[PDB]
């Protein structure tokens, strides 16, 4: 099966998919577009949003729907039906927060305001909830790595760009990040991927 | 299993779970709370949000994570892995849009203006995408009903409270609502359920 992933030249919402392809050792075309090219592609898409994944002439959309599809019947999914629910719940909780940021805001003063509010007021409480949820366990769900751990690592990486001191009082969440980053397939991708801010 | 759903006295984010329970003929306690008992329960919740589902003492959160868990290994989920991806993608698309509305805004004039803005520009754009995606086909995904159809009907029911003429130029989306509402288990629930605005 031939895979083509289309997104902007960033980690962003597409990176979870990039991690999953790397972990499962699946070859794919990593198509990165400029904003100048986007409107022409946008107009042809059913819902006009990216990332999209083309699989055998069939265009999938929604990053987490795609991530779930790719991890289905693999070791990145939950090991029980209930664990799969916990995986989906943690990912959605993270996705809910990341989606609050006005990534596409053109007015800089309004953008900086919102980022500062979310990072200063809201982010610390999410960290507290995540840290308590993890407890003293090795991974977020179950006894082995899932794509929820991937998603945590990806979200936290972007948050740390704007607020470097986010996990100062959360050593266990730092440990989880480093374990995800230590997985060979993930480590390899982290080193070779295009180095962008977001 | 012993199920207990906790949410406000409204359809809201919980209604998709209530539809699935009714369609699959699965018994559960539909616990509806007032504002008075929310702070007490909120403290016991790992992530401080509802709906939540308690399954034999084990708590679950995130409405769509719970919905997907309940539809596991049924035809409601989608027949193939690819269809299940389409189902997930449509639901997330609808959920993304419904999440844009300022449901908890206390400034009534601000709320009015933001609702009007979303219903005038964004809603019609999404409706055209949904309508063309459905085409002249019977259901949104595949040959039979999925919980994506349920979710469309639920979301559109709330949207029609604020803009009654939203689907007046989309007869195919009106037809889809009617088909879902006519499903015996859904028809029974819609008659039974408490009457609320949202
Ligand atoms: C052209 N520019 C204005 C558009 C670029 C959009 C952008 O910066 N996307 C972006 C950048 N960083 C994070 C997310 C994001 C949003 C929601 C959930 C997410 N999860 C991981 C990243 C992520 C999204
Ligand atoms: C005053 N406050 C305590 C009540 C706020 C509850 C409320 O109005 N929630 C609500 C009401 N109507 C729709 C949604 C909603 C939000 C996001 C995705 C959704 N999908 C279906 C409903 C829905 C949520
Ligand atoms: N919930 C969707 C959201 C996708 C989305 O909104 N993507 C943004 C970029 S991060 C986009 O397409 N922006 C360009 C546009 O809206 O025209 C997902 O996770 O895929
Ligand atoms: N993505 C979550 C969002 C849940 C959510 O935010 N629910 C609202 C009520 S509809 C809530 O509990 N808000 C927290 C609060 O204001 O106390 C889900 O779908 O379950
Ligand atoms: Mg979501």
């Amino acid at each position: 099966p031939n895979y083509k992933l289309t997104y902007f030249n960033m980690r962003g919402r597409a990176e979870i998919i990039r991690y999953i392809f790397a972990y499962l050792d699946i070859q794919y075309e990593d198509h990165r577009i400029e904003q100048a090219d986007w409107p022409e592609i946008k107009s042809t898409l059913p819902f006009g949003k990216i990332p999209i994944l083309e699989v055998d002439g069939l265009t999938l959309h929604q990053s987490l729907a795609i991530a779930r599809y790719l991890t289905k019947n693999t070791d990145l999914a939950g090991n029980t039906e209930m664990e799969q629910c916990h995986v989906d719940a943690i990912v959605d909780t993270l996705d809910d927060f990341m989606s609050c940021f006005p990534w596409a805001e053109k007015k800089q003063d309004v953008k900086e305001q919102m980022f500062n509010e979310l990072l200063t007021y809201n982010a610390p409480h999410l960290m507290q909830d995540l840290d308590t949820y993890l407890g003293g366990r090795e991974w977020l769900i179950g006894n082995s790595v899932t794509w929820a751990d991937f998603y945590w690592e990806i979200c936290s990486t972007t948050l740390l760009v704007f607020k470097p001191d986010l996990l100062d009082n959360h050593p266990r969440l730092v440990t989880l990040r480093k374990k995800v980053q230590a997985i060979p397939a993930v480590a390899n991708w982290i080193k070779r991927r295009p180095q962008t801010k977001l």
